[PDB]
């Protein structure tokens, strides 16, 4: 029943609120997000980097420094390094790259001593509220995993539905996307997807339905998937569609980013803990809304 | 036993429906067999095929003599030479004369080089598969395998054809909507096992309908395809689980084994037919019974008969 | 030069109509769109196929079957070979499909004996109107070739500057889309991506301007390319996006089609004449966009 | 010597009780089972599980609660290990299988510093009394190893022959079971079949005779070896059944239980104790005869 960027932001608010740690704090972009977070209720944050630098930002933009802890480390790839250390402890919820290249950051992130990692790959999910789909549209993998094969899928998979879960999509309908709708040997996609869909039939993968291959227009439309007279749980239901590669997943992201005025966050999962990793790239609403994921997973 | 509800479960109902029918003629690649020549007798007194009996005249009509068979009551074709008399049974049958083909005196390799004669044969260019019928005691259903003798080691687009050619025969028994498990060891997609690769393609097939008229859903291991009991202790839900009329190996040797193992374990009734040539090919054997050799042509008349 | 649809349809009425050969056109939908295609003055028509079933459906939507051409042929194969025949034989400028399924009509159209072959790859362009955007966008190949390598990609990209040239677009920005915008031998769209740039550079692919490999929005956006240091002819001002793939290719073309209002057409290039293959997935006003586009590439040759 | 269930089962009252060291007894077809092996004095039994979920059902069923030891473990994980090591240290004689999984019960039993692990490969022999056949028909490996080679086949063979050892057939003969009753370099399992009757024919494999390929029918019936005219000590008189992968060999058992009215049990070996890997489906018999066999073994 949860459809939009507001009911998220309006649960969040509705929960104990979460901690964030920035990373290199002296991004003015990342500030100006995690003030507009801290005063609507979304979430808190501690601020690891430059004391000076990071204590200058926040005047220029009435960010009210005595609401928030600022960890001093002058140094880049340790304040980065800091934030993880900070987490993986559980003294904060979440991290927030900041002035940090997304290389050096997600090093620390994976740190083998002291960050998130797990036994799971990590994943990007993306969100997107269109105005011509009523219910939320979920993209995985569209950023960190290049060419990921089964073993990864199947955990990209497990990722992307503790999201959904957390946004309250109970039982979510997962559509491995690929060019075609059908099993076509020369596609190896199109295998992945067989091979998904029947462990979740046989719940090898619990907590959703997943029904691939599917063409992105079965996956997302009713009149489509009746066209091509494609039935079952998923066929124009689709709430998280698994793209094959990053080449189309990113292409997909970009299309609907640069053609589209859609609300959109995105959030990295499969970690101990959630990250947030936006860019320059993104809007102060687009890091909101980021933020505001990280923290309802985070509360779940 | 708990009862079937398909409107076919057994031989004697299989072999009522073909006498049901127009009269299928058989080819007989080398009719100098008695054991064969014995079957035609009885498929003919019995109104289950006409026979076109090809290889040395004389013998044939000695060995008719022997068993009283009347002669009068089929065509015979003299080719005295075994090699060229299994080659023109076989291409009696690709020149619509006779219905399908059956091995007498001949070799089993000899016979199928004949079957796939590039010139004269049977060839259709989907692949070629054994299905074995069983009706076993415990089961109100007949039971379907493929491949028991021929593909050795198929791989899936194989597999999809002896899938289609096992569909076939159960649509001519009369099962419009068959259900198949891909057979394996475990109920679970297993990287490390092949099979179960394999059987969830041909499942999201069945499911696009890309494999029609019926529902492919594997991997099953062999005791969930067939026991209800079995699918329900092991939480397996779904169309086929407890109720599997075709069973597809993973290979020769899992096909083979099950097989030896239902006829020298049990008194199951049993026939089998090779297909997906263009036209039924009876493939009968010295260990095989006179009651084997009736259903396997019953089996094949049926096919024909569609 | 043009930079919409209802440019590129006053411009098709311009020159002299040009004929489309339906290969089985007992089909309301595609009947609907070469009845309004005659009213508005795009296109006349042959009307192949089974000459009962066709005057059916022309009563059912009040188009007198008087102003159109009717080859009566009842097999639905012999009626395609016949209507791509009418095109191969100078008699109709383009084909479009009807009732044939897809394979059928596609093995009609590259027939050895009286098909439209070339040679050259056949390669699908489509062509979008976006209100982001001021520019026409070409997608290729999005549609027909699967799994292209850079020999079949040379003869994608040089069928779509030749759609792009008789938009009036002289110099085409062509932009092989991949992932990234760094060469990266894990990502073999990279490596085919400058190559391809390499060609247009030494005058191998004439007549428009290849530079990638480029991420899609280095491509569409003047500001995306510049926050990321990437200069040249391409990129922010790309006209032709070329895709890796059809897995690529096939989600960027349904991802605008069904979260946006963007008119688009569609045509099958690398042919003697264009082809125009429409479906039930197709609006009707894709189906007139999509005829008026091979009228235009007709007209120009 | 020994030709059925019930001699099994004289000779194993005959002998001293052994105990069975249930990995995780809140199973009510384990305990029926237990039970059964109690009354009808086959084995005692420690029971590690969660105590109060233990007692409940031993209500439920008639079980005794104090004819059994029960060790208060409610970590399924945890349990696993104490039923292991009860056995590894010599409290128990054989670990059977409760309310885990195959994977996690394996692992337990493969456990490097309180488990079973051994030189030889593990592998599972099943046992059947057929109404068709006078002896015990021995199925090796139709559970536990999937794709062996020669290397994992000649240990399979050898735990087989040590099984049959104990049950008094003292020269048993193996066949290595494939479609054909002839080499052929297409088959791989042929060539090993060859491989492994020579190092019968060597002496390198004691304690038996090994011939093959043979078809199962071959192997079984003394007809269908004398109608295909194979000699020799094995053909047509064939003790243990050496599957070429657990495919076939699955196939073959559960053909043979869902089709007839026979009789069988199992157990794994090459561990240092016997282990009975239990089934959701096996039946109350099959448990019981499954448990007289381990104790049987662990008698030699």
């Amino acid at each position: 029943m949860i459809k939009s960027f507001n009911e998220i932001i309006m649960k969040v608010k509705s929960k104990e609120m979460k901690k964030v740690a920035v990373a290199v704090a002296q991004d003015e972009p990342v500030l100006e997000a995690v003030r507009d977070a801290k005063k609507n209720g979304i979430a808190d944050a501690i601020l690891v980097g430059d004391h000076d630098e990071i204590v200058s930002i926040a005047l220029k933009i009435g960010m009210d420094v005595n609401d928030f802890e600022i960890v001093n480390e002058p140094n880049v790839k340790k304040a980065a390094l800091k934030a993880v250390e900070l987490v993986s402890t559980g003294k904060a919820d979440m991290v927030m790259k900041g002035l940090v290249n997304t290389a050096t950051f997600l090093r620390s992130v994976l740190n083998k001593e002291v960050g998130l990692r797990t036994g799971k790959t990590m994943s990007h999910v993306a969100v997107f509220e269109t105005e011509k789909f009523d219910r939320l549209l979920f993209l995985t993998d569209v950023a960190f995993n290049t060419y990921p094969e089964l073993k990864e899928k199947i955990d990209i998979v497990n990722n992307s539905v503790k999201v959904a879960h957390a946004i309250g999509i109970e039982n979510p309908k997962v559509a491995p996307i690929c060019a075609v709708e059908v099993i076509n040997p020369k596609m190896p996609s199109t295998l992945d997807a067989a091979m998904l869909s029947k462990m979740s039939d046989r719940g090898q993968i619990k907590g959703c339905v997943v029904d691939g291959p599917l063409a992105l227009d079965i996956a997302l439309s009713e009149e489509a998937a009746h066209h091509k007279g494609v039935t079952g749980e998923v066929a124009g239901k689709a709430d998280i569609f698994l793209m094959p590669n990053i080449e189309t997943g990113n292409v997909m992201y970009k299309t609907l980013t640069y053609t589209t005025d859609s609300k959109n966050g995105g959030i990295l999962v499969g970690t101990s803990a959630p990250v947030v990793l936006t860019s320059r790239a993104d809007s102060h609403e687009t890091k909101m809304n980021s933020i505001a994921l990280a923290a309802l997973v985070a509360g779940n």
